[PDB]
């Protein structure tokens, strides 16, 4: 399997461009930064509002925990070959504790609004909005030879009353090489595609179109997460009772791979549940056969089948959003 | 039935750009452009290179049959609204004979290889460059309001040692408006959708792309015309002798229209051939699995179901063109 666009993206670019290993880090200045409250928090790191004393400007302060040499220099390199990208946040410095040496990235802020509170007073076309503006980072990223690997909504930031959006944690993400085989252990579980889920690891930039596929699905019949699996076994299963098995078997021939014994058995025999079934009285307002024909073309078991991020800025669904444009 | 894009362009414009019978036409002098030779020929015309003595320039000029007031004005109104558009033809000049009145357009010079000598030499990657110029000549009028309703490769002129391409023949062009019905009796026979082939007349935008989905099956399998008809019902038999009937009765139910009975019978019963049984050792170098994939999605009986230009544009067959560009 290779990618069906931008596969060759790395393969021309200089070896400097992708070989963050060779990056040196070029740390800046751990005082100029001051922290005013804490925001978030996760895994791999806490996130708070901070201060920039030069100029007195808001800003977002990741202090990471510990992590490998390795790593860090992924994320910091993905990040600056992104920056300045549609709706990518803004990596604007590096810094780091001078006895304890914890490294700490600092970005852009922006005045987000939890998902949980948010969605539910998004109208129609906030939806096609805030979609189409996710949209563009997704291709941007893609075509700068990078897949990000953990999309969801506690990793987009919204500001709803500028309506302004942010593709925010490049913890997971990694450069696109043809044939490479990759770990499948990234993404969240609700949001992991089948790829990730039967083992294959030649996977590509079209892992991110699934995951949006997830989030978008949760947003028009206001079921989240839409997928709700306790483990990756379950979760393939709950994808399984909606998807339906013989596309899951016309998808495990193509790629020639074969399912652990016992997942085999969970998984079962079921046939597809349409679309519509999921429409009820608290999501009749956002149901529309428009949502409903990109929602269908995201959400396929092959991921050389899905739209790429190109083609679904294209779909009827954002008419609209495009002409205002 | 209605577009599902560009629906509401003449809505929203002035009267005056769509009301083309409102048009006073301003003639030009017909004294400027002198035939050197004729070129090429139609039911509603005779088309010669020519001279403008002015600055001594090649032109082409199109001598028209005798025409009502009505048609001419349409023509000469859509003409004037796309010139300028990327690859669309440009009408320099509308000039008349003083004694007989006898209408001439005249349009710059293109340097055409008629399609039977041409197709024949053009290269996998030939066709790709080809087809993308001809798709940003249809969003572009699509975008603008109007149907071209008559592709075909007879009107596609091309130079092909400068490799510059030309949507030509706009004597069947209409503006669309939601709901009109429309007079089924347009395109070239190989080329007419189903749309036009069961009387369905809310039709739109999307009737071009079914058209261009049989030019562009010509050429990748090297069998002109693909659907070779003899009448129109035929042409209708031909089609369902590919897709298959089943779709064909899922397309009627849906828009609740009744086949002629003389028609139902020559039609019968088929079942879908799929593309590769086209493929052979003549075509063997052209067929590839993104040329079926990009085809399958423009060939189908529900207009309403096919890509759109600008949704064609993004597909990956056409990868390398957009990079180099
Ligand atoms: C939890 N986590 C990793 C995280 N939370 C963030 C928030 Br809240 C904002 Br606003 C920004 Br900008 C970024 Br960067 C964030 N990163
Ligand atoms: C037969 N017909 C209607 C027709 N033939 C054309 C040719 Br040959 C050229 Br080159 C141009 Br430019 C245009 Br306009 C043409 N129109
Ligand atoms: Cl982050
Ligand atoms: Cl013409």
């Amino acid at each position: 399997s290779k990618a069906r666009v931008y596969a060759d993206v790395n393969v021309l670019r200089p070896k400097e461009y992708w070989d963050y290993e060779a990056l040196t880090v070029q740390w800046g200045e751990q005082d100029d930064y001051e922290v005013v409250r804490k925001v978030g928090r996760g895994k791999y790191s806490e996130v708070f509002e901070g201060i920039n004393v030069n100029n007195n400007e808001k800003c977002i302060i990741k202090i990471l925990k510990p992590v490998k040499k390795k790593k860090i220099k992924r994320e910091i390199k993905i990040l600056q070959n992104l920056c300045g990208g549609p709706n990518i946040v803004k990596l604007l410095d590096i810094v780091r504790d001078q006895h304890s040496k914890t490294p700490s990235l600092i970005f852009e802020y922006v005045n987000n609004t939890d998902f949980k509170v948010l969605y539910p007073t998004l109208t129609d076309y906030d939806i096609r909005y805030y979609i189409y503006e996710l949209l563009k980072a997704l291709d941007y990223c893609h075509s700068q030879g990078i897949m990000h690997r953990d999309v969801k909504p506690h990793n987009v930031m919204i500001d709803h009353e500028l309506r302004k959006l942010r593709l925010i944690d490049w913890g997971l993400a990694e450069f696109y090489h043809p044939g490479k085989e990759y770990n499948v252990r990234v993404a969240s579980r609700y949001f992991k595609g089948p790829e990730l889920l039967v083992d294959l690891q030649d996977y590509d930039y079209s892992l991110d179109m699934w995951s949006l596929g997830c989030m978008f699905a949760g947003m028009i019949f206001r079921k989240e997460p839409f997928f709700y699996g306790h483990d990756n076994h379950d979760q393939l299963v709950k994808i399984a009772k909606v998807l339906g098995t013989d596309g899951l078997n016309v998808y495990l021939n193509k790629y020639r791979i074969e399912l652990d014994p016992q997942l085999e058995a969970l998984v079962g025999r079921h046939s597809r549940k349409p679309w519509l079934k999921f429409m009820n009285a608290d999501n009749q307002h956002l149901v529309s056969p428009e949502a409903i024909d990109f929602l269908d073309k995201l959400l396929r078991y092959d991921h050389q089948e899905r739209l790429t991020a190109l083609e679904a800025m294209t779909h009827p669904y954002f008419q609209q959003v495009r002409a205002a444009e």
